[PDB]
């Protein structure tokens, strides 16, 4: 039926959603939950992370490898580099395709995690409201 998988990155999965400035007014349990809600899963090179404009609702952050950002220009990410964030701002469209430029591996996690936590505590949805609506206030650019 169903079985569980180990985990060795589970302390830089620790840093990585930590490392998260949203997730960053949240508490070590939210934070525990949310790394154990987290899905470890290897991108090879040529493999997709996801498409251009995806369903704002999913995050996903990268371990080892180098990932690159369809757009105007070569964007390239290392390790240690996260996104999705805005997806978990306001599901909003990723607004490019992002894929690994070689043997990458990343996580995802479900918006649906984020929401669980955020529904279950009412702290994190006003803390989450209140970031959002500061971050949907004014973008940054330039």
């Amino acid at each position: 039926g169903s079985q569980e998988v180990r985990r060795g990155d589970f302390v830089r999965n620790w840093q990585l959603v930590a490392a998260v400035p949203l997730f960053q007014k949240l508490g070590p349990a939210v934070l525990v939950e949310i790394v154990r809600a987290l899905r470890a899963r290897t991108v090879p090179a040529g493999a997709v992370i996801c498409r251009i404009g995806e369903p704002g609702d999913r995050m996903f952050f990268v371990v080892e490898g180098s990932v690159s950002v369809a757009t105007p220009n070569p964007v390239e990410l290392g390790p240690g580099a996260f996104f999705g964030e805005m997806a978990l701002i306001s599901g909003e469209p990723r607004s490019a395709t992002v894929s690994a430029a070689t043997t990458v591996s990343l996580l995802s996690l479900h918006s649906a995690d984020f929401q669980m936590l955020c529904s279950s505590s009412p702290e994190i949805a006003e803390i989450f409201r209140k970031t959002a609506l500061e971050r949907r206030g004014a973008a940054a650019s330039a």
